[PDB]
């Protein structure tokens, strides 16, 4: 028992994390097979940021001016094009570390581990989630760049993030692998309205039947709704509306409790409507929204 | 910007993971060097587990009854002693993938993050705190046991925790690696006291200087205390008592924000008499405990 932001083990990511250099700008990049990926305003000064004709820029750029460094040694670049707002840096050799991979773009509310790095080592790993306004709530600092977000089924890496830059409001925006922004995101020092984010219900709900399994039971009631009443609920407390994908979605948890999802929903409106009266959920005072249901059955589960 | 409970990269300690068998009983191992250690009540069945006679069990087995494997390689095994709690298993390879490590044992308040494993597999990596009372809240399922703690300083592992079994409380229990269990507690499916447990009060202060750091700020006050007038405030609700060497590590984050701590023990004094009036700091609805100072310093300055 016990609930935890777990993250995913971080080892097949750490053995694809390079530094690139390009002028006087140092990121991180990912080194699957014989290519680099990294953010494409590594080819960025400063007076270029407030708005950069990257086309421009990249044009006076030679595969010699991007310093791919793998720890110690030195990677030879052979190839460079920029995709959206990535930079694909075709290096000579494969990196021996290569897992199995993939590249997806992630749905808003899906969850993923964020492996920090800086001058292409790894700092740390943490859990997060995408919001529905497509920003994510990370912790990144200068030189963070370049870090990527990954899932992990057995042995492939399904990569869905890279970090590409702090919003003036300290939350973080990125592109999938592909270099596609999440979001209205653009890869300039402007000022960018994220647009209203809400909360995740399918994920409460789900961290809601984790409450359960785990011996957290005192919001159980007696009541139940159905999917409109509940949705007037949510909608007055800025939660996604949720659907019969969602009620599906949490069959099995629904199973593994006894636990209607209609029934979960009235402890769910109940909690918005009259707070936690000073008590906790998994060691939580505020409702949860950063577990799946895959993610809690997961943990609940031990899948390796 | 942006604070995590962020764990270490889980790489180095991936590596070392291999499942170990006795009998009918699966559990994980850590292989440094030519040595595999594991939990000793790897050789206990299930009448044995209500109070097993450890020297009497491990008699019966000889070297060729413990079954290492590490990924899909046998190892062989051509030693085996007991050290407090664990089994130290003499193996005839030494593990390439070895990290430079040590064991240490953490002290009360600490942190480290956990590498989740079933069957000698990762499932996950999460980050939590030695509690005072010397259990953790960690998330482990049947099968976690020999999944361990670690901390790491740039190359350097130090191993401070080795998990042995969840109380019938559903917190988690442990040794050093060593096989040193922290606690009063016993390898014995028995129902064991964990004594009170405190909120970590230097770690609370830490979190409190993160939360200024990263433009969380609603809770500073034009008010100061001194050390014993918030140590009453800290005995009446359960915090460990501020010394002046819990001040004296709270020195850097005290600079870096320009906040007294004594001014920042007032802040404290002032949310734990009056609570959060329903607002967050840094995500979180109570006060956080499991964040050091060096822990946010080293989240707050990015080091690798
Ligand atoms: C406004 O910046 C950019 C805009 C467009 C494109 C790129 C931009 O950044 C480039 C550099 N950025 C970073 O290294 C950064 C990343 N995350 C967190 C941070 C926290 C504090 C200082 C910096 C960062
Ligand atoms: C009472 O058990 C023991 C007592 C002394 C010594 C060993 C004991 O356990 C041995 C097996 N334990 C585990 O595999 C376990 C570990 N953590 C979390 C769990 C959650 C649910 C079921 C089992 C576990």
């Amino acid at each position: 028992s016990g609930f935890r932001k777990m993250a995913f083990p971080s080892g097949k990511v750490e053995g694809c994390m390079v530094q690139v250099t390009c002028g006087t700008t140092t990121l991180n990049g990912l080194w699957l097979d014989d290519v680099v990926y990294c953010p494409r305003h590594v080819i960025c000064t400063s007076e270029d940021m407030l708005n950069p004709n990257y086309e421009d820029l990249l044009i006076r750029k030679s595969n010699h001016n991007f310093l791919v460094q793998a720890g110690n040694v030195q990677l030879r670049v052979i190839g460079h094009s920029m995709q959206n707002c990535v930079l694909k840096l075709k290096v000579d050799t494969a990196n021996p570390k290569t897992p199995k991979y993939k590249f997806v773009r992630i749905q808003p509310g899906q969850t993923f581990s964020v492996l920090a790095c800086y001058n292409g080592s790894p700092s740390g790993v943490y859990q997060c989630a995408m919001r529905p306004n497509f920003t994510i709530k990370g912790s990144f600092l200068n030189g963070s760049c370049g870090s990527v977000g990954f899932n992990i089924d057995y042995d492939c890496v399904s990569f869905c993030y890279m970090h590409h830059m702090e919003l003036p409001t300290g939350v973080h925006a990125g592109t999938d692998l592909e270099g596609n922004f999440y979001g209205p995101f653009v890869d300039r020092q402007t000022a960018q309205a994220a647009g209203t984010d809400t909360t995740i219900t399918v994920n409460v709900l789900a961290w809601l039947y984790a409450a359960v399994i785990n011996g957290d039971r005192w919001f159980l009631n007696r009541f139940t709704t159905t999917l409109n009443d509940f949705n007037l609920v949510a909608m007055k407390y800025n939660y996604e509306p949720l659907t019969q994908d969602h009620v599906d979605i949490l069959g099995p948890l629904s199973a593994q409790t006894g636990i209607a999802v209609l029934d979960m929903c009235a402890s769910l409106k109940e909690l918005l409507q009259n707070g936690m009266n000073g008590r906790t959920i998994l060691g939580s005072a505020l409702l949860e929204d950063e577990f799946t249901p895959f993610d809690v059955v997961r943990q609940c589960s031990g899948v390796t």
